[PDB]
């Protein structure tokens, strides 16, 4: 299924004739009501443990770019909150707007922010990405809203190397990337039952939004909205709203780890 995009043609509100689950019962991502989340005593504290982290590649897929880690064993794992067991980093990517006003997937009290960073992890007990995303519990997702303001120097890097992934299918070298720099102070969350925001929609996905976004500069986010969806000498069509809008909330709760 290389068919499904952002375009008008092929975007959101087409998936569901190819991905029917598009229109399931626990889909991401959704609007999160500050005032009807309950603070939920009983989750235990989250363990966010990047420091053996091993980045390897950055991968332009033609919808977004994935900065992929070494997963072969527990180096940069993601267990607590509302998680039985252990979580292994695999990648991260973003999505981000055509303009500061939007680009989040998530939206927090109807809010949306410039882009939203997803930190992607697999649940060991199912020894690989492919096994796992066939499970309710099969993947968490660590989600960050990004803002315009100050740089973020930790993000640097990789804005940097996007001039020499520009097009769908290019890859890079992407050594000795530290995660840490993209995390906020407070670890504070919203957490609920959903899916892949990108086909094949699966329904694997225990969401962890954290409350406080990170800042990055208008040149920062400026290099995102420079690159391509299209391949390599084909016409140029900037990669730009690259989000999912919010979905029904159905039968689910978001809990708050914080009162
Ligand atoms: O599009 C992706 O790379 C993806 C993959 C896994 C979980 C969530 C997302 Se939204
Ligand atoms: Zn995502």
């Amino acid at each position: 299924s290389h068919h499904w995009g952002y375009g008008k043609h092929n975007g959101p509100e087409h998936w569901h004739k190819d991905f029917p689950i598009a229109k399931g019962e626990r889909q991401s991502p959704v609007d999160i009501d500050t005032h009807t989340a309950k603070y939920d005593p009983s989750l235990k504290p989250l363990s966010v443990s990047y420091d053996q982290a091993t980045s390897l590649r950055i991968l332009n897929n033609g919808h977004a770019f994935n900065v992929e880690f070494d997963d072969s064993q527990d180096k940069a794992v993601l267990k607590g909150g509302p998680l039985d067991g252990t979580y292994r980093l695999i990648q991260f990517h973003f999505h981000w707007g055509s303009l500061d006003g939007q680009g989040s997937e998530h939206t927090v009290d109807k809010k949306k922010y410039a882009a939203e960073l997803h930190l992607v992890h697999w649940n060991t007990k199912y020894g690989d990405f492919g096994k796992a995303v066939q499970q309710p519990d099969g993947l968490a997702v660590l989600g960050i809203f990004l803002k315009v303001g100050s740089a973020k120097p930790g993000l640097q890097k990789v804005v940097d190397v996007l001039d020499s992934i520009k097009t769908k299918g290019k890859s890079a070298d992407f050594t000795n990337f530290d995660p840490r720099g993209l995390l906020p102070e407070s670890l504070d969350y919203w957490t609920y039952p959903g899916s892949l925001t990108t086909p094949p929609l699966l329904e694997c996905v225990t969401w962890i939004v954290l409350k406080e976004p990170i800042s990055v500069s208008s040149e920062q986010v400026l290099k995102f909205r420079k690159l391509n969806f299209n391949g390599e000498g084909e016409p140029e069509e900037l990669m730009v709203d690259n989000w999912r809008p919010a979905q029904p909330l159905k039968n689910r709760q978001i809990k708050a780890s914080f009162k």
